[PDB]
């Protein structure tokens, strides 16, 4: 998954049929509960898996601060993972021992075993519970950006950045449980490896071109190099700091030729590109601020509204906010948090 992608998490509480909530949510991405303690298994697992695209599975911890118990729970969990997924989640939110360090050590052992089995570990919980029972910084020290924190605020079913859990290393945010657990991704999955490199970059007066291993080079086309997309002109030089409409969609090649994805500042205007690099029109919220963007006839426009208090203020591209809010009732656009 990538920044701002959505996913639903379920357990037996959601039943043997979750097609409905996946339709509502608008995604098939899921993190399904497999086990609890060393003796419980979610009976709806196989059905929920069959009906979705799991990106991970979670375990409800009952080991408190007992490392030995944590190890047995992790193995039970592992022994029941039904298919390969990138992530395995440790849901630590109940039965904490009175000793926060012991709690931390138990959680660390649990996560270490998940990593040893070839998966990416995740620590799931609530901020106040985490604040009172573990030293989350010790967890991030061993497992960077591995947090999945729940914080609903009004819990009205929508993502309201105003109540975003403030903590370091948050990978995913469970922003509501109304009517079902809803989550938004804050960071792209890690890919840290060794870029294949199918050629060598060459720079000169005119710019950068790419000499493929066989001596040829891309031109008049898109081409992924080192995991990044670039568009090369008819002469083989990749475009830089430039808009490009291709197949009825607008893309932006940044100063380094890299295709823009997510939010991107062009000049002094903010635009949002989907994971495919294609520009998104209309209302898109970036954290607390709203943007209405259009590209009618190639005329790129970004209307910015900065939040202040309970209102959103229009900002003329000549950096000047109106004296009064343009709106207090947010539009129903795309909500992004990163």
């Amino acid at each position: 998954v990538k920044k701002n992608d959505l996913f639903v998490d379920v357990s037996s509480h959601n039943g043997y049929d979750i097609t409905g909530i996946l339709e509502q949510m608008g995604t098939t991405n899921t993190i399904i509960k497999i086990s609890e303690s060393t003796t419980y298994l979610n009976p709806c697992l196989s059905a929920q898996v069959e009906q979705s695209n799991p990106i991970g599975f979670y375990h409800f911890a009952r080991f408190g601060g007992d490392v030995a118990e944590a190890e047995r729970e992790a193995q039970f969990f592992l022994d029941n993972v039904p298919m390969q997924v990138k992530y395995l989640v440790l849901d630590y939110e109940d039965d904490p021992s009175g000793d926060a360090q012991a709690n931390t050590n138990a959680c660390l052992r649990f996560m270490q075993m998940i990593a040893d089995a070839g998966y990416k570990p995740i620590y799931y919980s609530y901020k106040p519970f985490t604040h009172d029972n573990v030293d989350y910084q010790q967890i991030l020290a061993q497992f960077p950006n591995s947090l999945w924190i729940a914080g609903y605020g009004l819990n009205d079913g929508t993502a309201n950045f105003e109540y975003f859990p403030s903590m370091d290393g948050i990978r995913w945010w469970q922003y509501s449980s109304n009517p079902f657990d809803k989550n938004i991704v804050l960071l792209d999955d890690e890919e840290d490896d060794k870029p294949k490199t199918a050629g060598t970059w060459k720079q000169d007066s005119k710019g950068w071109w790419f000499r493929r291993n066989n001596g040829s080079f891309p031109y008049n086309k898109w081409e992924k190099i080192g995991g990044v997309w670039y568009y090369f002109d008819s002469k083989g030089y990749c475009l830089t700091s430039e808009w490009l409409k291709d197949n009825e969609k607008w893309y932006y090649l940044k100063d380094n030729g890299a295709m823009a994805t997510g939010w991107v500042l062009v000049g002094s205007e903010w635009y949002y590109m989907d994971d495919s690099g294609a520009m998104v029109t209309g209302w898109v919220k970036y954290k607390n601020n709203w943007y209405y963007m259009t590209n009618e006839r190639g005329n790129m426009v970004s209307n910015e509204f900065i939040k202040s208090g309970k209102g959103w203020y229009f900002m003329n591209t000549n950096g000047e906010l109106a004296d009064n809010p343009s709106f207090t009732k947010e539009p129903d656009g795309l909500i992004t948090v990163a």
